[PDB]
């Protein structure tokens, strides 16, 4: 699709098998979801934002179908404000920015 | 243009006698700059992202230009890690996102 800026670019997502919305993030380096569960192993780490400093558990090699398009790839969980898709994933759906 | 996620899409922006690198971010309803003394009026805001929030002052109707493309808007002047041209200014400039 092409997706204009005048609304936050919210997007539903398919992640073990639940649907979430979440936002396009083209200056979030990672993907970044609020708490939930996932399964296998994870490794903290943590990542920093406008506010500062988070820990976050770091998934590896998860599939997320955004937008009907699908990616596997890295998934942080923690006290994010809101569901990003960070370029990471974008990279993988083809995504650019466009002016 | 077409800018590819590969890399932070970094670009230069003008404001004034200040030309600064600033991320092209979908993530962000509005623009956020680093500290700088820009005139006139403007008033106190926290916003928030990963980590918590932070002070900063909004100023309204700044011209700024984005790749020789011009804009006029809020820019929030306050101690973020990194400058970001949030969707405010994005939709000037003509952006979209596109996959
Ligand atoms: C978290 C988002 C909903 C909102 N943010 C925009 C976001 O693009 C920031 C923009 C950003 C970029 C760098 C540093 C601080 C903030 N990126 C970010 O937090 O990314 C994190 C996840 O990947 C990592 O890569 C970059 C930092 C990590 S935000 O910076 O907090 C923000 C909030 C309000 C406005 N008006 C402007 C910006």
């Amino acid at each position: 699709p092409q997706i204009t800026l005048w609304k936050r670019p919210l997007v539903t997502i398919r992640i073990g098998g639940q649907l979430k919305e979440a936002l396009l993030d083209t200056g979030a380096d990672d993907t970044v979801l609020e708490e939930m569960n996932l399964p296998g192993r994870w490794k903290p780490k943590m990542i920093g934002g406008i506010g500062g400093f988070i820990k976050v558990r770091q998934y590896d090699q998860i599939p997320i179908e955004i937008c009907g398009h699908k990616a596997i790839g890295t998934v942080l969980v923690g006290p994010t404000p809101t569901n990003v898709i960070g370029r990471n994933l974008l990279t993988q759906i083809g995504c650019t920015l466009n002016f």
